């Protein structure tokens, strides 16, 4: 798996299930093709986005609705999603772990880029 | 001040300085209209965005332009940008900053809101 | 002011306020030494710890109650404190400004370190 | 494997490699008796620090040696090191991962705490 997103909850301690994720391409015109979308496992982790002769090169957009997560556990949050935009595979193909970490007021988000 | 943004530097542990930021309100259509901009200070802050009369409630977005801050100090960054998106003032207008801290494959933005 | 420490609440997205903080120096027998303490004010800020004349070179440490903060909040914490310790001064003396981000099972802390 | 210690680089967006780990639980005389040590291995993890039947309630301190890591890549950080300290098993056996996100000037700490 070239792609794969990573979500935590920093108020309870534990990975954050059932969010929802969205990828997205920039095409050829500018404008955001939809690439792959899932919701994160009990372990927080959404695999099986996409194969690596899929994962082109490009720029590509990961939203994942943090807003809805919170909503269900009754917070009213700041953000309304998190969104992370990247160029991928400009130096050949690579494995992207892209991790959240959640809290009502703040997120964080870092990049895992590492060469198979 | 209803919106003030401040950018940090991870690296180098200061303020973010002379990084563009953006701001955005959704329009009807659910396209992003253009809002306010300005560059940090030497204290890392984007003070003057708005006023309390044009800051109705709404969705917001801040884009802070972290590319071209990591790559005048010549170092490789993984995001295109850093994007905030936020409802305000659902509850009655509030003082809003929002700070986001850079390091090159990671970042954090938390929001401040006090009310006046 | 040569080291201010900063407080910030990622649950309520506002500062931390009423938080204790203690600083110390690490002694040449290797234990650590009180040198200042205070509570956060209702910015999240610790102000008027020490001087120029006594903040000289040394291994400093700051101690931050935020399990205190979480159980005043009624909110579970998993740390026990939170523990910042750096070498100050050691090319010069610079203001130090030491900001903590709170959540109950994270936190983040940076330096803003500016040279008057 | 009750206790995993995970470390990042937020400059290079890679496991922190080689990072030296040591772990050390409270003793009924307010000692810190030495528990385990490790170093991460090149997937930025730390396993095998313990067993269930020895990771018993206590207060277990983590003390990442980030400061050696930094230096080794030609970087004076800020950080001495980066502690987590923490009451463990206070409701029965839980599994914890301590994972840390380092940068020269700042580091997040983040607790993922499980039910086995
Ligand atoms: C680790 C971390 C991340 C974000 C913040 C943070 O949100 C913040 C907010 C401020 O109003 C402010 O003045 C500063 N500061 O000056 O350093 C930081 C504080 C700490
Ligand atoms: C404070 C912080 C923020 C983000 C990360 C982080 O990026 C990360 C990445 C992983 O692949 C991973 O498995 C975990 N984890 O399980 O805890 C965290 C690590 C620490």
């Amino acid at each position: 798996c070239p792609l794969m997103v990573k979500v935590l909850d920093a108020v309870r301690g534990s990975p954050a299930i059932n969010v929802a994720g969205h990828v997205f391409r920039k095409a050829a015109d500018d404008t955001w093709e939809p690439f792959a979308s899932g919701k994160t496992s009990e372990s927080g982790e959404l695999h099986g986005l996409t194969t690596e002769e899929e994962f082109v090169e490009g720029i590509y957009k990961v939203e994942i609705d943090t807003k809805s997560y919170w909503k269900a556990l009754g917070i009213s949050p700041f953000h309304e999603h998190a969104e992370v935009v990247f160029t991928a595979n400009d130096s050949g193909p690579r494995r992207y772990t892209i991790a959240a970490l959640l809290s009502p007021y703040s997120y964080s988000t870092t990049a895992v880029v590492t060469n198979p």
